[PDB]
């Protein structure tokens, strides 16, 4: 695009390149994401452009042209993956920790109120500014694409935010799916480690079922009868949240086990998550 200076690499997205870029006519500096590319998606990505909140990455233009896709993102100057890595000596505090996943839930509790969902969330696409403001990246991309096995560039794309109905292969997926990755993320925030890093499909469920318990009819209706669940699955007790995520509070045990919930529709809602006893002293820290 002849508007577009290109200032620097940011990175490799799932499905394009990322580089900083100002607007040559109006100096506006933004995000711009290259995609080598269908009109099913280009209808798709182009209604995200109304879809705006404080806690969503602003798509400001979709540029198709010489089969290429160009998405025109606000630029912001950071990602957690980096800010969590750099605090990984002292970690998080625990204010900015319950600020950033009171933010992040706002952000869905809106996307899912207009029926979007991300189905990708992990902490690369989740954007940071040093006024303490937390922001979802690449919201509606999955729907227009898909979630592809590898990115653009041959990279894994991580298993270790994907829900169990996801896993067990259903294919109709709801707002559910993204409530467990913010949870697996929160987790990840507390603990300095990730919560379930699976390194295959069936690591990644082994290691939900190590820790969640392996899930019955009990605690699942219908899971037994899901397209690859096998009654050959190990059988596995349920470990308490007191070992999963200390030293969190009661407050933040007890939404994060609502928050892996099995069963999605026992899963807690971005709404009801806002309104948790856990959010009660929330503040918005700035951060380091
Ligand atoms: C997977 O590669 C990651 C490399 C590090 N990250 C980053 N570091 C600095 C600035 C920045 N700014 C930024 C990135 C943005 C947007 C809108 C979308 N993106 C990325 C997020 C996931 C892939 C597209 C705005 N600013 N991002 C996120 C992308």
């Amino acid at each position: 695009m002849e508007n577009f200076q290109k200032v620097e690499k940011i990175g490799e997205g799932t499905y394009g390149v990322v580089y900083k870029a100002r607007n040559k006519l109006t100096g506006e500096v933004v995000a711009l994401k290259k995609i080598r590319l269908p009109s099913t998606a280009i209808r798709e990505i182009s209604l995200l452009k109304e879809l705006n909140h404080p806690n969503i990455v602003k798509l400001l233009d979709v540029i198709h042209t010489e089969n290429k896709l160009y998405l025109v993102f606000e630029f912001l100057h950071q990602d957690l993956k980096k800010f969590m890595d750099a605090s990984a000596l002292t970690g998080i505090p625990l204010p900015l920790i319950k600020s950033y996943l009171f933010q992040l839930l706002q952000g869905l509790a809106f996307c899912h109120s207009h029926r979007v969902l991300h189905r990708d969330l992990k902490p690369q696409n989740l954007l940071i500014n040093t006024e303490g403001a937390i922001k979802l990246a690449d919201f509606g991309l999955a729907r227009a694409f898909g979630v592809p096995v590898r990115t653009y560039t041959h990279e894994v794309v991580t298993l270790w935010y994907r829900a169990p109905e996801i896993l067990l292969g259903c294919k109709y997926y709801s707002t559910a799916v993204d409530i467990w990755s913010l949870g697996c993320i929160f987790a990840e925030m507390v603990t300095r480690r990730a919560l379930f890093p699976g390194d295959s499909e069936i690591d990644q469920l082994f290691r939900i079922f190590r820790t969640l318990g392996t899930p019955d009819e009990v605690v699942w209706p219908g899971v037994t009868s899901m397209p690859d669940y096998k009654p050959s699955f190990p059988k596995w007790a349920r470990q308490d949240f007191s070992k999963v995520v200390p030293p969190l509070d009661e407050d933040g045990r007890s939404l994060l086990s609502q928050m892996l919930h099995y069963d999605p529709n026992k899963r807690i809602s971005a709404k009801a998550a806002l309104a948790h006893p856990f959010f009660q002293d929330v503040t918005k820290p700035v951060p380091h």
